[PDB]
């Protein structure tokens, strides 16, 4: 009882996890892919209130993005945009 983290599996039209269309608008930001296929990583972590998002392109496989994401989504040096270009 002490870390403060909240990950969250935001996919599809019904991405927004119970009634959080948050990223939605990325969705929409200009009639961007929507073929019930967008799945996106949202994770928010004790930044001064705030989080940040994450575009998945195929999760569904084996650990090899299992551990990828988990780090991904609160790991020790993140902030690098170097993993991101592997990915993006």
């Amino acid at each position: 009882l002490f870390i403060a983290t909240l990950k969250g599996i935001f996919t599809l039209k019904d991405l927004p996890e119970e009634f959080r269309p948050f990223v939605d608008y990325k969705a929409g930001l200009e009639k961007k892919k929507l073929s019930d296929d967008d799945e996106i990583a949202i994770i928010s972590i004790k930044g001064t209130q705030s989080n940040h998002v994450l575009f998945l392109s195929s999760y569904n496989s084996v650990d090899e993005i299992r551990k990828e994401l988990e780090e991904a989504g609160a790991k020790i040096n993140h902030t690098t945009l170097k993993i991101l270009e592997g990915h993006l």
